[PDB]
């Protein structure tokens, strides 16, 4: 259930990425990397799932993301 994400903005932090992660479900872990990557951990693998076909290409503070 760990899931890559890529293209953050710069600004972005993972209070802001984790508020647009749980339209698809709720995360017990997030780490965001520098150039604009983060690692994210669903509860659930349901919730994995819907944020890796509901969320790819999404918009978030100005940048458009993806889910790996």
């Amino acid at each position: 259930m760990r899931v890559q994400v890529s293209g953050l903005s710069d600004e972005t932090t993972w209070h802001t990425l984790k508020d647009h992660l749980r339209q698809a479900g709720e995360v017990t872990f997030c780490k965001v990397f520098s150039g604009g990557r983060a690692v994210v951990e669903f509860v659930t693998p349901e919730d994995a799932a819907r944020a890796i076909t509901e969320l790819q290409a999404s918009e978030l503070e100005g940048a458009t993301l993806f889910l790996r």
